[PDB]
């Protein structure tokens, strides 16, 4: 019961969900001169476990892939936060084409997809629990810049053969995530939200400053995708980006000088 188009997309999404509008939204607008290094910043660590995978799930807005957080088994570390945070699932975003897709933008510049990497605390006992607070959820975020295939990405397009439609779900095992990470973790914070509805407040932001380069033609094939079960009409997932929402005060800390 939300969209990317044109009478279910963002514009209208507080029409039912109305923390949609309020004053820590994500995504936003990086804009580099109005950022600065924090030394107090430290790096941050994962260790994931490949094994903790199990499904991937087309849920009709995005591509997810499930682990299993119902113990202390993927984690992630430092950074800023207070603690360490849970492996639950990643996704995409994407649009149409080439030029533009993700929804974090750097000083104008857009890419071509968006990946989040979504992680909890277990001091709030609960995935849900964690959703009202503030800094409840960790994601990591990962730009997508096109270029040379990716290996590992790859194994990942080729399960999607079997999600293809809204619905779909289909088993995952071994694959780890990091394997998609590039070679610095240069990061910039901030407080924000999930982009999608509900548009819960309960977000600490990691960008990596660093771009993991695709293919075109990898590309395509998340573009591939549908938003229709089988039993009905197709049609294609072609964005699923949000668009940038109020900064208000907030402030943005980079990692990195
Ligand atoms: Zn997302």
């Amino acid at each position: 019961e939300w969209g990317y188009a044109s009478h279910n997309g963002p514009d209208h999404w507080h029409e039912l969900f109305p923390n949609a509008k309020g004053e820590n939204q994500s995504p936003i607008e990086l804009h580099t001169k109005d950022i600065r290094h924090d030394p107090s910043l430290q790096p941050w660590s994962v260790s994931y476990d490949g094994g903790s995978a199990k499904t991937i799930l087309n849920n009709g807005h995005t591509c997810n892939v499930v682990f299993d957080d119902t113990y202390d088994r993927s984690m992630l570390r430092g950074g800023p936060l207070p603690g360490p945070y849970r492996l639950r699932q990643f996704h995409l975003h994407w649009g149409s084409s080439d030029d533009h897709g993700s929804e974090h933008t750097v000083d104008g510049v857009k890419y071509a997809a968006e990946l989040h990497l979504v992680h909890w605390n277990p001091k709030y006992n609960t995935f849900k629990e964690a959703l009202k607070q503030r800094d409840g959820i960790a994601v990591i975020g990962i730009f997508l810049k096109i270029g040379h295939e990716n290996g590992e990405f790859q194994i990942f397009l080729d399960a999607l053969d079997k999600i293809k439609t809204k619905g779909k779900e289909a088993p995952f095992t071994k694959f780890d995530p990091s394997s998609l990470f590039p070679a610095s973790r240069d990061y910039w914070t901030y407080q924000g939200s999930f982009t999608t509805p509900p548009c819960e407040e309960c977000i600490v932001w990691l960008l990596l400053k660093e771009p993991m380069t695709v293919s075109s033609d990898q590309m395509a094939k998340l573009r591939s995708l549908l938003s229709s079960a089988e039993n009905e009409p197709p049609v294609p997932l072609v964005s699923n980006w949000r668009p940038p929402q109020p900064i208000n005060n907030r402030v943005v800390r980079a990692s990195f000088k």
